[PDB]
């Protein structure tokens, strides 16, 4: 569909997400163009799967310890579009439980930006 | 402009900034649906002008003195358009000159969101 833009609404979407290593949850993922690549939240895994350390920029800078990557692909099924995003790995939020869609996904849907 | 998403190219686009507080400057800004308020460049200001603190997320956390607001209006035009966009407020990054279009210019515009 076409998500109109609002600085007072933020432009969320209801995802169901199968890490591979639980069975597939739903969750709220902000749509979000400025990001290169998707987050999503820990609380999705179970406390024993691995994960890799990883850099990543942000608005106070960049962290260190505070995003993983996942070791195994990510799927991502949205309400309308009937088969999955795969995403080969994309960033864990271990601390705010922050989860955001990138363009790494937005590319998979052939998602654009328009502006008339 | 339709503009495609792509993880490994940023969504761009050359903007005429006014501050009212010097001379107009193009410069080139991430178009950004999950920004709620536009980020402009301090190099874009006088040495004088006065800002105002306050608070901003990002990834890692929030940052306190890393952004202040602008106590004037700012005036922003895209290529394809001759009247400027107003923007009452927009935060002012003092240090990573970060150039981010966000959704309260994106509104203005008419920009939407199209996923297929
Ligand atoms: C300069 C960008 C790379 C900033 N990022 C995306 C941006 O949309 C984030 C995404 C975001 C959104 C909400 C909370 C945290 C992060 N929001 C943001 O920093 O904008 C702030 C300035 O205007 C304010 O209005 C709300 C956002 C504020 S980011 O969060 O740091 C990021 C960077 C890389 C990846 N792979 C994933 C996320």
């Amino acid at each position: 569909p076409v998500i109109p833009l609002d600085p007072a609404r933020r432009p969320v979407i209801k995802a169901q997400v199968d890490t591979q290593t639980s069975h597939p949850k739903t969750i709220e993922a902000l749509l979000d163009t400025g990001a290169d690549m998707t987050v999503i939240p820990i609380a999705l895994f179970s406390s024993n799967t691995p994960l890799k350390n990883t850099s990543v920029l942000g608005a106070g800078g960049q962290t260190q310890d505070h995003f993983k990557l996942t070791s195994l692909p990510v799927l991502i099924r949205l309400p309308f579009r009937t088969t999955p995003i795969v995403l080969t790995s994309c960033l864990v939020d271990t601390k705010n439980n922050w989860a955001i869609i990138g363009r790494d996904a937005l590319q998979q849907c052939q998602g654009v930006l328009y502006l008339p």
